[PDB]
């Protein structure tokens, strides 16, 4: 390891991968909102949305879900019993805007995802739309 | 209150749907629908009391049966449907009160949020998700 030292600088964002090449980009701001990065070359092309498109993104999302990664406006972290919609900008490796998910959970047990090419999110929304704390 | 912005009924058709809350539909094709609450035990959106949800309700299944929601594709939301749609809920001088989340499950159950501080982007519509 002669000679120089590597350091990590401080990054806007910090990438945890939820597999299928996506990741979940947490600001270290804690005041600024979650985005989802797509690295995947078969999920590119926005227009010709597949099957596997919801595939993986429902891996994905299960993935968030168990690492406890999202928590609700009260602080509280979201658990199995609660239902919301939460919503996030899906950007490209170079940051570019894909699509909005949007990620309705209904109960413990069903969500549904819809990929929102068109909705544009306001500087200051959060993540969420709505939430309802259950069982 | 008394009576409306002008500017506001320039823009929209208000709708009756009951319990002191009109559809707002604008003349112009591509704008969104909003909300106007004209009741004055709905002034204050802080303290929502479980009569704002009950008065929401009521309007929201005037608002369905007469079939005043549109998917963009044309599709009159019909039975069956589920979704989330959005809007502006304002007064009567068209000043923004809170965000109405309306969360359509299934033919029976829907459930609605207020949200006092999601402000809407210029260029949404409505819906930010449906399922036919």
């Amino acid at each position: 390891s002669i000679g120089s030292n590597s350091i990590d600088l401080i990054t806007k964002y910090e990438p945890i991968f939820l597999g299928s090449g996506i990741y979940f980009l947490r600001p270290f701001n804690t005041d600024e909102r979650d985005k989802l990065m797509v690295t995947d070359n078969a999920m590119s092309n926005w227009d010709e949305i597949t099957e596997t498109y919801y595939q993986k993104f429902g891996n994905a999302i299960n993935k968030m879900l168990s690492l406890r990664l999202v928590s609700l406006p009260n602080g509280h972290i979201l658990q199995p019993g609660d239902s919301c919609v939460w919503l996030a900008e899906v950007v490209d490796m170079k940051d570019r805007f894909q699509t909005t998910l949007s990620l309705n959970i209904l109960n413990s047990q069903r969500a549904e995802i819809f990929f929102n090419k068109t909705f544009t999110f306001n500087e200051d929304n959060g993540n969420f739309l709505s939430y309802k704390i259950g069982d």
